């Protein structure tokens, strides 16, 4: 019997390779077996330029409304792009409009499969990064400079008070200038899901920035989860035997390649996009992970893909031939999003499929089953062959099938 | 009978544990074999206070007139150094004044021992990083929002044309705020180091950015690059069988994880501080990595231990406690300085002391003589003892000392 789920779910579609794999785990894994009522929304690159990008606003407030999302992996576009798709802007990245609006924590790991190698043999144990999902880098104004002129930054007062400019450059030939920022309420909200997880996790917590060299910039993050942890965590986590730190971000990631993981590490927007893909490479595969943005209020979340497109594998696709792409993280995204609906709903039958079927994943990776990315891990990119020592997409996810229903009975 | 070096080498001091390594170094390494003439300047923190942080500008002009300077690892202010010093003023970087006077790009690479696992078992072969050693963050201007307001950006055009604004966020609460640049001249020339660096090596060049993000600030790196790449370099890349490619930040990392090494890694100012601890302690070790500034005229050089003060190993050494402090990368700003200031001048026997004493240095640990964090990554750090598997600071920089007189002893 199909599992019957009572509230909706936000499902964002997505683009190229990851599009196609995306519709076959809907059809072959999660729709046979839950009865789910989809509010759709195509942030295809084709259907954002048709809606001028508002068809992402409008996924985003529908995902504040029914409280949980599921993402299919996009293309921000480049000037490639915009001669390709033909766009009339070279629309901002679908991710960034997404977690600005909806704000929070994207927390990332790895889905360890015992057969894949890691890269960083010392991570006997996951490390887990929460990585702030608003402002800095990717909501900034930025700009090229052609000619000579003066670069300042304003400050205008709400109050009254007179501004405070300060002069940042004077250019004497060509370059580039850029503005970003953050705000106290989005740091705490940020500090506050990150000090829960890892009371959580009974793992201690580490937050990273250079407050050394962006004083005050970089100093707030710091002063701000010093402030929430002394008056409100740092109870919890003698009880538990953890501890929180702030390191540099150089310091952090030596000592981070040093460790035996077993670890949360609060990184900022842009160290959070960087640090993650050296945690799922080391680990074993960049298609080997989890991204869950985790918003303030405590109910939102959004699960998405968090790697790319893969246009390689598309373009064959075009051309009708088949090919070898690793849905997992596809295939998470829709669990963790299905798993947080059950929570919500108090639905433990739907609760049980989603943890079910991300066991059957990794399972079906540790029995040899797998796609040519992962059989590359083991045996070499050059050594590999069809039906020897990898799959077809379908094919993966029809074992993937097969093994999930061997497990509901 | 000591060297005799005809021509001066400028001398940064430093902070807590590297400016007891440093003061070892000179005393009983480098003066007792070689009569050089040292301009120093003592950048430890205290007199950079007591000087209004001017003795740092004054070390970066000394640099230039006489083309060489290493520098021992310094603290940069923060709140908590503001409450320990009791400083006059929250000071700048003095590597951000350092490297913002000279130009140049900061070459970072591992020094490699047969003797010691990699924690990346995948890197055979050893990797450079080229990093950026002018603008974005270390010449930002950055603020805390403490009430509501508006933060925006105003470029005025010097020869009358029309002046832009651009609002970056109105603030309804507190927050924070910061504007940052970079130059075409100064991106121009980072890409020539690299390039020119990567055809000397006969390696690939990779350049990371984020430009699918920041499309104006990265895509100008990606851009001039590019344009260099085609004008003066594609050329011999293809007749050397290498190859110029653009990556994001993001897929780089992931990649220069999974390679085998054997490439350079062109990286912005800010990636580069990051991912040379990285690239380092993935090899074996902080301690165990060189880092030179190598300035556009082609002759100015600053020489320098990338990694840090060492503060935690400073706290317990303050207490009296047990430390095992890696001083190699130390060292080897004093070789890279003096090997340069010997090519200069056309001194032989300074350009070999040099080298003999980084083959001492590397010998030494292939020996079995090690600190802590070497010893580490063969018995696993858990299992290592005094004594037993590594030796102490000073003990290591004695039998640096001891086999270094014998060395040229031979
Ligand atoms: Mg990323
Ligand atoms: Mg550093």
């Amino acid at each position: 019997k199909r599992i019957k789920v009572e509230k909706p779910v936000v499902e964002m579609d997505g683009d190229e390779m990851t599009r196609i794999i995306w519709q076959f785990i809907k059809e072959k894994l999660i729709l046979p077996h839950v009865d789910v009522q989809l509010k759709y929304f195509d942030l295809g690159l084709p259907n954002r330029d048709q809606t001028n990008d508002q068809v992402t606003i409008d996924s985003a407030l529908a995902t504040q409304k029914y409280s949980v999302a599921v993402k299919c992996a996009t293309i921000t576009p480049d000037e490639a792009r915009v001669e390709e798709f033909k766009l009339k802007k070279m629309w901002k990245s679908p991710n960034g409009t997404i977690r600005n609006i909806l704000g929070g924590t994207v927390f990332r790991e790895p889905i360890i499969c015992k057969n894949i190698p890691r890269l960083v043999p010392g991570w006997t144990k996951p490390i887990t990064i929460g990585r702030h999902a608003h402002g800095d880098q990717y909501k900034a104004t930025d700009f090229v400079v052609d000619r000579a002129g003066t670069f300042k930054l304003v400050f205008t007062p709400k109050d009254g008070s007179s501004a405070k400019e300060w002069e940042v450059y004077n250019f004497p030939a060509g370059g580039v200038g850029m503005g970003m920022y953050n705000t106290d309420e989005s740091i705490s909200g940020f500090a506050h899901s990150c000090f829960q997880y890892s009371i959580q996790k009974k793992w201690p917590l580490y937050l990273s920035t250079k407050n050394t060299i962006l004083q005050a910039y970089d100093g707030r993050f710091k002063d701000i989860f010093q402030e929430i942890f002394d008056k409100h965590y740092k109870t919890d986590f003698d009880k538990n035997k953890i501890w929180y730190e702030h390191r540099l971000i150089d310091d952090m990631v030596a000592q981070v390649l040093k460790s035996s993981g077993g670890f949360v590490w609060a990184c900022k927007n842009y160290d959070g996009d960087v640090q993650s893909d050296i945690l799922a490479q080391g680990f074993g595969s960049l298609g080997l992970m989890t991204s869950v943005l985790v918003c303030p209020d405590g109910k939102t979340i959004e699960a998405e893909a968090a790697h790319g497109t893969v246009t390689r594998h598309y373009r064959e696709h075009q051309k009708g031939r088949p090919t070898s792409t690793n849905p997992i993280a596809s295939i998470f995204a829709w669990t963790r999003g299905l798993e947080h609906r059950g929570k919500l709903d108090g639905n433990q039958d739907l609760i049980r499929f989603a943890q079910t079927l991300e066991k059957v994943c990794v399972q079906t990776v540790e029995s040899g089953a797998m796609t040519k990315d992962l059989a590359g891990c083991i045996h070499g990119l050059s050594n590999v062959k069809l039906n020897e020592h990898f799959l077809n997409t379908t094919d993966f996810l029809d074992t993937i099938k097969s093994n999930l229903d061997r497990a509901l009975g």
